[PDB]
């Protein structure tokens, strides 16, 4: 049972408006559903245009979004399945092209429904990304790329934005002045994403003029050159409003829906929000812009949001890069006792502005009361919910309507605790708590934290990467004080996943509680096994108001690991056959500083064994609000209340060139042994990994008179030579620099790279995809051009990514 779009009026490739044929498509697919059929609706493959004009419009409230703004409450959606089972949508491949301010697609009230084998991508998206490419502070002058996909007029010293415009009335979707208001910065060099002054963009401080020097260049001329704009070069300034007026997908009421192979190259408006649906499988979904563009936001705030949704919630082998908010926030909402109408009827009230106007409450659910100020249940107050009289989310009533849309008036089947009183007591609705699984993803690029998640049902984070999150890698909080997000959590897993580049504590456990309790914490059962930490500087675990806490058999590393051998005793010796010589060697092994790895408050049953702690890491741990007697480090080297540094006495092994020549044992002393010349090396041994140190020369004439290296596989992770040749400029390769930009107007290059060590394992990509890395002629796409080199030492645990970033000049 198939429904083609294209006998419905969508040709592909047509550059046509496709939304009234989609939906025509959608009816038909409909109709077959209620005959019990198991339907497809298909793309041919191809670019499919879907604009705003004439897109299903509905009335929609959204969490996390706008709240009750009534300016924004009507959505536009591209794609809609409502009230339907039983319907795959497949996209074979196809580009999907939307248009404005819209929603691309959604399910509603629907079972049994899939998404897969799409790109979603907007014609101009809505966050402007303007990468820096040069900047003279001499001239005062920088020099802007603007990305095709964007219209612009310049004005004298201002820059006006346009989208592009209606094919029904030629209207402009929308139009903007020089700097939006937020803007936050993918430092393209280094492949980071942070958070500065979001509200002050160096493009556009103190601008005299610009001036267009064609290629989708401008030139900016500055009354001043300031210290932000002077370092500007190879940063993307993603800048953008940030009012959520449109949920990039939404997903409300549904039961059972999948999302899978979709590539996610722009969202307008938020991410993915799956809203009181009960069920989301979400498999191979790719967050980021790719080739062929010099753009590099891909979400216009969050990527995936699921607020107060049940049954399963699985996100699998996806990727996720370049949001301006958290990749993946899985919660729920408190509402706060305003009014007790009764021992049996209560008002209860959305108080962040931008949550409100849905349900969070249906009849037959079960609630549960929570004191604000301990973030504790009230014993024994779980209730089943009889009636409810508030917002239906779609503009109605449901029961009696309450007058409001921030308010909910609830009925439960039995007299609620005498304990409860209006604004001392939230309300959490517990039916509407999933079960999470997120295993098998990569998190990048992103400026805040990495995950969010906070339910009270099993929850399963394995085998994910993280690398460069600019606050928590995960963030577990639970909060009726300013966000209102609701869910204890009961049973959490950790386990498995590699923390690299970490811009804050790699997990973050902090609920809002002010009261700290001794009887009870906000959190209980939370395992943290088997993880992999690179450390500089930053914590690995800061946890607020858990019991049963238990960090096990997790392996943590120094990040950038300095090791030598120095040598004070001549690096130039000449012996006769027969005497020896001892070196004067000493090993230096580098040390992190910073935080102790670890800090606990208020946390009850804490559990540390097994774990494995580099040398020259603070392996101790702070405690706040909390005695010794919670904290059994018994089977583990961490300590309480003190540093506890893993001791940097590195041990150096002697491994000469030519035995022949000379030979050298374990202490370092060198016998002459035959005529010639010789190297015998020093290696530094710290931990798991071994450095070479410096060498020392033999020279020995004529007269009268390896093994130690077993276990420790070497950790020489660089480049020697790194080659791009086609280029009008070549880069200036240096082993200990990583990053290089750069913009040309080349079309091709021929990329080369070698290990310093030949053993080591070198991974090259242009653009994510996999290039041979001792050779690569590479096609350079439009936009910007990445290619990636990552060396694996022989030890396997120490790596570097170096970074080629080519913006094309054309
Ligand atoms: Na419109």
């Amino acid at each position: 049972d198939v429904v083609s779009v294209a006998d419905y009026g969508a040709a592909a490739d047509s550059g046509e408006d496709s939304a009234p044929a989609i939906i025509k498509a959608v009816d038909k697919a409909k109709e077959l559903a209620a005959e019990g059929k198991n339907v497809t609706i298909a793309f041919p493959k191809g670019r499919y245009d879907i604009y705003p004009d004439k897109a299903e419009r509905r009335t929609l409230y959204v969490s996390n979004t706008v709240g009750t703004n009534s300016s924004y409450k009507d959505k536009k959606i591209g794609i809609l399945l409502e009230d339907t089972k039983n319907i795959t949508v497949d996209g074979q491949g196809s580009d999907f092209v939307f248009h404005g301010k819209m929603t691309t697609f959604a399910a509603i009230n629907s079972r049994n429904v899939t998404f897969k084998n799409f790109s979603v991508d907007f014609q101009v998206p809505t966050v402007i990304d303007l990468t820096v490419e040069k900047v003279d502070a001499g001239a005062k002058t920088a020099t802007v790329y603007v990305p095709e996909e964007y219209n612009y007029r310049l004005s004298g010293s201002n820059i006006e934005w346009y989208s592009d415009s209606s094919p029904y009335t030629g209207a402009t979707y929308w139009t903007a002045s020089n700097a939006l208001p937020y803007v936050q910065l993918y430092d393209t060099k280094t492949g980071l994403t942070v958070r500065g002054d979001v509200w002050t963009n160096p493009i556009f401080q103190n601008v005299t003029g610009i001036t267009d020097a064609g290629n989708h260049r401008l030139v900016f001329s500055y009354s001043s050159m300031s210290d932000k704009l002077a370092n500007a070069t190879g940063i993307s300034y993603q800048m953008r409003q940030t009012t959520r007026d449109h949920p990039g997908v939404f997903l409300w009421k549904d039961k059972d829906v999948t999302l899978k192979g979709i590539d996610f190259r722009f969202l307008h408006g938020f991410g993915v929000v799956g809203q009181s649906t009960d069920t989301i499988t979400m498999d191979g979904l790719h967050f980021g812009t790719g080739e062929g563009t010099g753009r590099s936001t891909a979400g216009y705030a969050d990527f995936v949001q699921m607020s107060g949704c049940k049954g399963v919630i699985t996100v699998a082998n996806s990727s996720f890069s370049n949001p301006h908010d958290d990749p993946i926030n899985v919660h729920g909402t408190f509402l706060q006792v305003v009014e007790k109408i009764s021992d049996t009827k209560i008002k209860v009230r959305y108080m962040h502005n931008e949550t409100a106007g849905f349900p969070s409450f249906f009849v037959g659910d079960q609630v549960e009361f929570m004191t604000k100020g301990d973030m504790l249940p009230v014993s024994d107050s779980v209730r089943t919910v009889t009636a409810v009289d508030g917002p239906d989310g779609q503009g109605g009533d449901m029961g009696a309507g309450s007058g409001s849309l921030t308010d909910i008036v609830l009925t439960l089947d039995s007299a609620i605790p005498s304990a409860v009183a209006v604004n001392s007591h939230v309300v959490e609705n517990i039916t509407y708590t999933p079960e999470v699984n997120i295993h098998d993803n990569v998190f990048k690029e992103t400026p805040t934290r990495g995950i969010l998640v906070t339910t009270r049902k099993k929850v399963t984070i394995e085998n994910n990467l993280f690398d460069g999150m600019g606050m928590a890698g995960i963030y577990i909080s639970n909060d009726a004080q300013s966000w209102y997000e609701s869910g204890p959590t009961r049973d959490v897993t950790i386990r498995g996943n590699t923390f690299r580049r970490s811009g804050s504590d790699a997990i973050l456990v902090e609920p809002t509680n002010p009261t700290v309790s001794t009887t009870d914490t906000v959190h209980k059962n939370m395992t943290i096994e088997g993880n992999t930490f690179y450390v500089n500087g930053n914590r690995v675990l800061n946890a607020k108001s858990v019991s049963d806490l238990t960090f096990r058999d997790n392996k943590i590393y120094r990040e950038n690991p300095d090791d030598t051998v120095t040598l004070g005793g001549d690096a130039d010796v000449a012996l006769a056959v027969g005497d020896t010589r001892r070196i004067d060697a000493t090993a230096s092994v580098s040390q992190v500083s910073g935080s102790r790895l670890f800090r606990l408050n208020g946390c009850k049953q804490v559990v540390f064994g097994g774990n494995t702690y580099d040398v020259g890491v603070k392996a101790g741990i702070d405690l706040a609000n909390m005695g010794a007697s919670e904290v059994n480090v018994s089977d583990d080297s961490a300590k309480v209340g003190a540093d506890g540094l893993v001791p940097v006495t590195g041990s150096i092994a002697y491994v000469s060139d030519d035995a022949a020549v000379a030979s050298v044992d374990q202490d370092g002393t060198i016998t002459a042994v035959g005529e010639g010349e010789t190297t015998v090396r020093t290696y530094v041994i710290a931990g798991a990994r071994r450095m070479p140190g410096s060498v020392v020369n033999v020279r020995v004439s004529a007269s009268t008179a390896a093994d130690p290296l077993d276990g420790h596989p070497s950790s020489v992770a660089t480049l020697s030579s790194a080659t791009i040749d086609g280029l009008s400029k070549s880069f200036d390769f240096k082993p200990g620099t990583l990053y290089y930009f750069g913009a040309d107007s080349a079309l091709t290059a021929r990329a080369a790279f070698k290990a310093t060590d030949a053993d080591a394992s070198v991974k090259a990509t242009l653009n994510g995809k996999a290039i041979d890395a001792t050779g690569a002629d590479v096609k350079l796409a439009r936009g910007r051009n990445v290619i990636e080199a990552t060396v694996t030492a022989t030890d396997g645990i120490t790596a570097n990514t170096y970074r080629f970033v080519i913006d094309r000049i054309g």
